């Protein structure tokens, strides 16, 4: 009944805080490009939505641009989640769920998304799960302490408190509404 | 492949400008509630999104609220478009297409939606047509002159008129029954 039902291989979602070595960890899979569908966080797309840089505007002016940005992330995820592929295995960096449970949720808390904006996304999330098929077999959680995450970023800029909030949300979601097995890794 | 594919009866879309007697014209179908799936513009829903009145905010503060409002309209329309029904015929007041081609498009022009917000909705619109099945067999266009729609800003209604015109008289293919709603 749902879109992209039955059309998807075994799917692994790589999840974690910002600066938890997600990009590094994925490069290790990069040499099986030919047997793995390797889909990395489409930040490229969020930085150019037909010219417009949504990611910039989001940070620059959050109360205004959070809503469209998040909506756009949710889309790009779905495109990833639903892309067709001949490959026997699919690996995504993050997913619709982390967008919904970590980022949208946090932005609600620190009032980046007002009640109206948040509720629109949530009605959309609720609709999407009714309509579109999101194949998820294993999440690999690259666990870290905020402290550590913060550094990787100081190495390569968002506040430590922010990363802490994202950490708590990732923790709530993955350690303590998503059932399918969660492989916890130590990314310290 | 698409969601709600194969699950929809013959579908008629009543389209027209604001104040072109759409609501009136639908009430005439209201007495076949039992054989017709009669789905009216869900303005109720846009006025209360779990407490919040999006329609208000949109008018009150356009540059800020246009984006979520439209996004929400788009959803409510999809919910209508895709709702299940045993009935042999389905009739909707407006649709996803008039949201996209008339309202979003206008708001782009008068810069209610900036380039980044517009584009997000469009990408979404593009995605939606790939993924969700929108059954549309006949559009009934209740044509009018802005003037009249008015007597029931005028420039706004004029722009909405031009867009409705471009879309329905001069990309959506499936037969268009033009009525005169003057
Ligand atoms: O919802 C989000 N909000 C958000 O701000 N980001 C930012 C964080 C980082 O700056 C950059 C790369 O992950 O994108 C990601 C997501 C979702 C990924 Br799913
Ligand atoms: O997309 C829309 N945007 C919009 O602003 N409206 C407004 C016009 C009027 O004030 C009121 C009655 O429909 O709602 C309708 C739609 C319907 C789209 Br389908």
């Amino acid at each position: 009944t749902k879109y992209a039902e039955g059309t998807q291989p075994f799917t692994v979602l790589i999840e974690g805080n910002i600066g938890s070595g997600k990009t590094t960890y994925l490069n290790h899979f990069e040499k099986y490009k030919n047997d793995i569908c390797l889909l990395t966080e489409p930040v490229e797309k969020w930085r150019n939505v037909n010219g417009v840089n949504l990611l910039e505007l989001m940070y620059k002016d959050p109360k205004k641009w959070a809503m469209p940005f998040q909506s756009y992330v949710t889309l790009t995820m779905l495109q990833s989640h639903t892309a067709p592929t001949n490959k026997k295995l699919k690996i995504m960096e993050r997913s619709i769920f982390s967008a919904r449970y970590c980022f949208v949720e946090n932005m609600r808390r620190n009032g980046s998304l007002e009640q109206g904006m948040y509720n629109t996304l949530e009605e959309w999330y609720k609709f999407i799960e009714e309509s579109i098929h999101v194949q998820a077999d294993l999440i690999i959680y690259l666990r870290t302490s905020p402290e550590v995450a913060y550094e990787r970023i100081r190495q390569r800029c968002v506040p430590l408190k922010y990363l802490q909030e994202l950490h708590e949300l990732h923790e709530d979601w993955l350690i303590h509404p998503q059932s399918c097995k969660v492989l916890v890794l130590d990314a310290d």
